[PDB]
């Protein structure tokens, strides 16, 4: 497995997700009352493979967030579909590339980093559910996901040596 192809692949693709996200509805306002407490780990340097596991986890959960109802925002559903497409493709890619590590990924799925990543998305989803998928909540989440994309680009530094 080579981390150089992967590194540039992810940088490019996550670039496209940012832009697609930005086309959704005006400027991203990073300063809202909400704090979902992004896990400290997402900024720590970690083993190259674990990094790939973490990015995969993030991308799969971000696909889950956009699976929800967003009619309240009046966003063009064709742009969300394109975001969902880009995220799906990266997932498929990482799922194949990381194949020789299936069993290690399975054990990592129960590590402290994985459990913190998951509870973080539980919170993001639960916030949307509690706010009844209203447009304000979606504006808050869009901005948070934007932050996830910024952190995903950061994680790709771990793929270089």
């Amino acid at each position: 497995i080579n981390y150089k192809q992967l590194q540039l692949q992810e940088r490019t693709n996550i670039r496209k997700c940012q832009e697609l996200l930005e086309q959704l509805n005006g400027k991203i306002n990073l300063t809202y009352r909400a704090d979902f407490k992004i896990p400290m780990e997402m900024t720590e340097k970690m083993q190259k493979s674990y990094t790939a596991f973490a990015i995969q986890e993030m991308l799969q959960n971000v696909f889950l967030v956009f699976r929800n109802n967003f009619s309240s925002t009046g966003w063009n559903e064709t742009i969300v579909v394109r975001l969902l497409d880009e995220l799906h493709q990266q997932t498929v890619f990482l799922k194949t590339v990381l194949e020789e590590k299936q069993e290690e990924r399975l054990t990592w799925e129960m590590s402290s980093t994985a459990l913190h990543l998951k509870s973080y998305y539980w919170r993001v989803q639960r916030y949307l559910k509690l706010m009844k998928y209203n447009s304000y909540a979606w504006m808050v989440v869009r901005a948070e996901i934007f932050r996830n994309f910024l952190i995903i680009r950061r994680l790709t530094r771990n793929f270089q040596n």
